[PDB]
């Protein structure tokens, strides 16, 4: 019993959140957990809000989970999304590089091309691809934003500083850090490529399938494999950049309501999980893609007692992120 203040980032998420609140009210008893919606302009305002006791929960891509863990925020992962199916839940997904068929370039010929990123600091859209290309970048590689802006001939990296690094917002003026920016997130990064703004889109394995329903339309796209070859979009298991940890809901370390957060989400997935309700869907919405939780998610799993961001993410991934921030070739 009692309120979980969910942090909605911008308009579309705020609308889905208010719908969430309302449908949970209709099914959950007077003594069950309820939802309140707090709207912020970016995921960063959400991390700050939670730390400052203005909100309680927000789902973050694993790469952002690391930053949220850092002081002075010190937030921790409490609930994780899982993909695949309820039968064989996957707590990881694949980072892939989508390109158009016959565009004539491999992963080793990305210099000078235009790039579409989900957002600065995110797993598939930034950490993995930029980590792999790091030494191919021109010195000085610090700041990273400058070396990246100089490698490609223009990009859309939502949440990046357009003032200091304009080329990083060339494909999406302003580098908006929410769904208000049409080239934000997985589906936004894919639109950026489909529209012809960029040459490559750093997204996950399900993105193209979530956007193009016909196989004939998807046959016009390919994946860049690490062995400097290309494979069709269905062969991502044999052509991906890396496997990354699933998105996770984070909360305060003190007075964080993690029990209530789990109680709310567990009930939520039961009533509004995949194929559960005709009235409301937790993992989809007429208002946009990946709002509050990823559309590709099938449910939630509780994170073990007192697990910190570092242990949750793993040694490898945390090293990848570290090596990107300082990093020596
Ligand atoms: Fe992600």
């Amino acid at each position: 019993d009692k309120t979980v203040r969910w942090c909605a980032v911008s308009e579309h998420e705020a609308t889905k959140c208010q719908s969430f609140r309302d449908h949970m009210k209709s099914v959950i008893p007077s003594d069950g957990p309820s939802v309140a919606c707090v709207k912020k302009a970016s995921y960063l305002d959400c991390i700050r809000a939670i730390a400052a006791n203005e909100a309680d929960a927000v789902t973050l891509d694993a790469g952002l989970v690391y930053d949220a863990y850092l002081a002075p925020n010190n937030l921790k992962p409490v609930v994780a999304e899982f993909y695949g199916s309820k039968e064989d839940p996957q707590t990881f997904y694949y980072a892939v590089a989508v390109v158009k068929k016959d565009s004539g370039f491999q992963m080793n010929q990305l210099r000078g091309k235009k790039s579409c990123h989900t957002g600065l600091g995110r797993s598939a859209g930034w950490n993995i691809p930029i980590g792999l290309l790091y030494c191919d970048l021109p010195e000085p590689r610090k700041p990273l934003e400058k070396a990246v802006a100089n490698f490609f001939s223009g990009s859309c990296a939502p949440c990046a500083d357009g003032t200091d690094f304009p080329q990083l917002c060339q494909l999406c003026p302003g580098c908006g850090c929410s769904t208000l920016n049409q080239y934000f997130g997985y589906s936004g990064a894919f639109k950026c490529l489909k529209d012809g703004a960029g040459d490559v889109a750093f997204v996950k394995e399900s993105t193209i399938f979530e956007n193009l329903a016909n196989k004939a339309d998807r046959d016009q796209y390919e994946l860049l494999c690490l062995d400097n070859t290309r494979k069709p979009v269905d062969e991502y298991k044999d052509c991906h950049l890396a496997q990354v940890p699933s998105h996770t809901v984070v909360a305060r370390s003190m007075g964080g309501k993690e029990d209530l957060i789990w109680e709310l989400l567990n009930q939520a997935q039961e009533h509004f999980g995949k194929d559960k309700s005709k009235e409301f869907q937790l993992f989809s919405s007429p208002h946009g893609k990946d709002l509050l939780f990823k559309d590709s998610a099938h449910g939630f799993l509780k994170v073990p007692p007192r697990m910190d961001a570092k242990m949750y993410l793993g040694y490898e991934y945390v090293t990848a992120i570290r090596n990107l921030r300082e990093g020596t070739c």
